[PDB]
């Protein structure tokens, strides 16, 4: 009851996360789609203006500019959100199976008990295997107190770390798209003022 | 004489070829675009369903969300008509343009053919005729029909060729000036996401 709803919440967590880190790795590529369309555009612009004509060499530049920002843009983009969303669903994939070890070991306990009211129920019918039940029952017990007590403190630490995470990521996006377009804006400019120059 | 002509029609290809590249280039980043908001307004309706009408900055995360669908949208027509559509018009003056050369082709094989067919009635091989006023007719009609048509376009061809480059420059400067009021608003919204997520 208390773990299947926890359990519970660890899974809507499991796949809000993946559904955010899916929409992220979306995004990425749309950059990577963008970067790309405004590289050929410049280039057939890098063409089509004469190296006779005046600013030629400013249009160079701000080709290679143009290009040099939108890398490092998906550069960082990938490191700053992508790469920091798949460190925070790895987690999910160490729990899913500490979860699965969890329904283990306790079967192992729960059989350990089973075992050991019935090499007790014998008073004077027992043999020699009587501390072998009791020392194989305290070994279930302890397996299974330090994975469940272990286990019981880390997905709720682990479910409210949730917020945290997309905050960093969020205010991250935001300070790598106020640069870019920031730059970008620099660069538009000059782009108008080579074109009026012819 | 056709060599003026052959500079020109080089000039030409040249123009028509280099515009079907920029009008395709400016077609696919206007589909980049739309993909770029598409992948943008996904993003947000993620994070509006995270984000509980229980918190503070929600509603105003709920207009950053608005605005930026309508900036995109704007955008998107913008470029649209700016630079796609004017390609579209400049692109289209190439068919007309194509055909009257392609029509003069032929019209110089009309004058070929006749220059070859009037040369073996006429010479001296004492079988001429008191009527081949006819291919002399003919003949003068094939020079005058392919020498103005040949005429025409040099004077259409440099005036067309020469124009690509105010084209280009309406086009640059347009989207350079889209995309600066584009960047601004972008930014003004990226601000306000970044206080709406430090309320968190």
């Amino acid at each position: 009851e208390r773990f299947e709803q926890s359990a519970n919440n660890f899974y809507q967590q499991q796949a809000e996360g993946h559904k955010l880190y899916k929409d992220l790795k979306n995004f990425l590529s749309a950059v990577k789609v963008m970067h790309e369309s405004s590289k050929r555009v410049s280039e057939t612009l890098q063409e089509i203006y004469s190296s006779e004509w005046d600013g030629h060499e400013e249009l160079k530049a701000i080709v290679w500019n143009n290009d040099l920002l939108w890398e490092d843009y998906e550069e960082k983009l990938a490191d700053q959100a992508v790469r920091t969303m798949e460190i925070y669903v790895a987690q999910f994939s160490e729990i899913k199976e500490r979860i699965a070890k969890r329904g283990r070991k306790l079967v192992d306990y729960d059989s350990a008990r089973h075992h050991l009211e019935a090499v007790q129920n014998a008073k004077k019918k027992d043999e020699a295997k009587t501390a072998k039940a009791e020392e194989e029952f305290n070994k279930a017990q302890t397996v299974f107190e330090d994975l469940n007590q272990e286990l019981l403190e880390e997905l709720p630490i682990l479910y409210n770390s949730r917020i945290g995470c997309y905050v960093t990521i969020f205010q991250n996006i935001s300070n790598l798209r106020d640069v870019f377009y920031r730059e970008m804006s620099k660069l538009n400019h000059n782009l108008y003022e080579v074109m009026s120059k012819l």
